This record gives C-alpha cells, structure tokens and sequence, in this order.
C-alpha cells in the first residue's frame, strides 16, 4: 500500500517535471 | 531503502516543480 501509493504519486510528478522543462527549454531557446 | 529513497526524491521533485513554475512565470513577464 504504502510503497505503491508513493510510487503512484512520484510518476505522476515526473510527468508533470518532464512537460514543464520542454516548455522551459522552449522559451528560453525559441 | 526503497520507501526511504522514494521520499526524499518526492520532496525534491516538489521544490523542482515549484521552481520551474516560478522561473517560467519569471520568463513571461521578462
Ligand atoms: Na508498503
Ligand atoms: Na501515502
Ligand atoms: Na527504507
Ligand atoms: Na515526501
Ligand atoms: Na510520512
């Protein structure tokens, strides 16, 4: 239970991280 | 420790979100 509901939240977070730095990348960059 | 290591990347994660949302919002107004 535990360890699932943490790893559930982390991917969720990594997706969220990944898509914001692209878009950062873009700005900064074009 | 799995559990262990998984919390401390949480926390990180947080701070690094709350980061990038704070630069890209930095970057819209220049
Ligand atoms: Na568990
Ligand atoms: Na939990
Ligand atoms: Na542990
Ligand atoms: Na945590
Ligand atoms: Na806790």
């Amino acid at each position: 239970g535990e360890l699932a509901a943490l790893k559930q939240e982390l991917a969720a977070l990594k997706w969220e991280l990944a898509a914001l730095k692209e878009e950062l990348a873009a700005l900064k960059y074009g």
